[PDB]
């Protein structure tokens, strides 16, 4: 994994002084420096003729080096492309698959990926539309007992539960080709504001804990094998909220295990796997602020 502890990780005390020395504008400038760096890798496949219409945004292609390839077939007329990238987690290879919100012409590709990668948990961080801007297609059956057929894959809704900050949907994926069934849990975070970033990270971090626990539970009940299937995480382009969710998970994981973390390191590293991760300086600043807010809630900060 590219996410290893350090070099030069910081303690909470050190992070506090770090952010205080730079202030909000200093953190914003730091994001711009990351932003300016030349991407590490190429985007030929994502921009190649034939895969263009599979991208929700022409300005958000995925890296050739880390893209998730579909093991489709010949004749059926299609490609092995999907705008999705394997992303490492804290001391864990391929902990996530960051991807865009599925398009009607990619719904089947999305589920094929979920099946092939043996995914057990899907994390959605947006609504279908926000402020008139489309961000995700309705790729799953919304109500209990409803089902959608995607060729040889049938997805059925086994139950829905609305929480104060997220919605949990249990789905059954039936592969008629292999004659096998699997259950996947779909989580939709509901508290990310239409504008800006969350005013408090408490709900997002609690949601992360729920996701972590379900992945752990699902893994414990799955058949012997991915070294731990990846968690699919998506937002409109699969870089902003997706990058934030994943960066926080990684930083908090290191913080829990060693009491240290490095936002700059984590984000720089993540951008070499899911290009363009963290889309605005506000989101970047939010990563720092969320960690500091978490520290205060955990009683780790003296003013
Ligand atoms: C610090 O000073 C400040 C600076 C700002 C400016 C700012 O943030 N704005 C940046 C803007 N980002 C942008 O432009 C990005 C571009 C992504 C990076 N690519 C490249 O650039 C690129 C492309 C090809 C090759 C190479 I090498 C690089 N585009 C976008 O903003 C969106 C895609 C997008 C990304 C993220 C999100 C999200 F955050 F909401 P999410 O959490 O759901 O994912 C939503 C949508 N793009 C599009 O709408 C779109 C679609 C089709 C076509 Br053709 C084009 C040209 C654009 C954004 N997302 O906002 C604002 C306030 C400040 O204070």
């Amino acid at each position: 994994s590219v996410h290893v502890p350090g070099p030069h990780a910081m303690t909470i005390q050190e992070l506090v002084d770090y952010v205080n020395a730079r202030q909000k504008q200093g953190i914003y400038e730091e994001y711009e420096d990351i932003r300016r760096e030349n991407p590490v890798g190429t985007f030929h496949c994502s921009m190649s003729p034939g895969n263009l219409e599979k991208n929700r945004y022409g300005d958000v292609p995925c890296l050739d080096q880390t893209r998730v390839k579909l093991t489709k077939r010949s004749g059926h007329t299609q490609t092995d492309y999907i705008n999705a990238s394997f992303m490492d987690g804290y001391k864990q290879k391929n902990a996530y698959i960051g991807t865009q919100g599925p398009l009607e012409n990619t719904y089947r590709d999305f589920w094929l990926m979920v099946w092939e990668q043996k995914v057990l948990v899907i994390v959605m961080t947006t609504r279908f539309e926000e402020g008139g801007r489309r961000k995700c297609g309705q790729y799953w059956p919304l109500e209990k007992d409803s089902r959608i057929r995607f060729g040889f894959l049938t997805v059925t809704n086994l139950g829905v539960e609305n929480m104060n900050h997220y919605k949990k949907t249990t789905l059954e994926i039936h592969n008629t080709e292999e004659r096998q069934k699997r259950q996947v849990t779909h989580f939709q975070f509901l508290s990310w504001p239409d504008y800006g970033v969350p005013s408090s990270a408490a709900s997002l971090i609690d949601f992360l804990r729920v996701v972590r626990n379900q992945q752990s539970l699902a893994v414990s009940n799955m058949g012997a094998r991915c070294p731990e299937p990846p968690i699919v995480v998506h937002c409109s382009a699969g870089i902003g909220r997706t990058g934030t969710f994943c960066s926080l998970d990684i930083c908090l994981a290191q913080l829990e295990e060693l009491g240290t973390l490095n936002v700059f390191q984590t984000v720089s590293r993540m951008r070499t796997q899911r290009a363009f991760s963290i889309q605005t300086p506000e989101q970047y600043y939010f990563c720092y602020k969320a960690i500091l807010e978490f520290a205060e809630k955990e009683g780790m900060v003296s003013a």
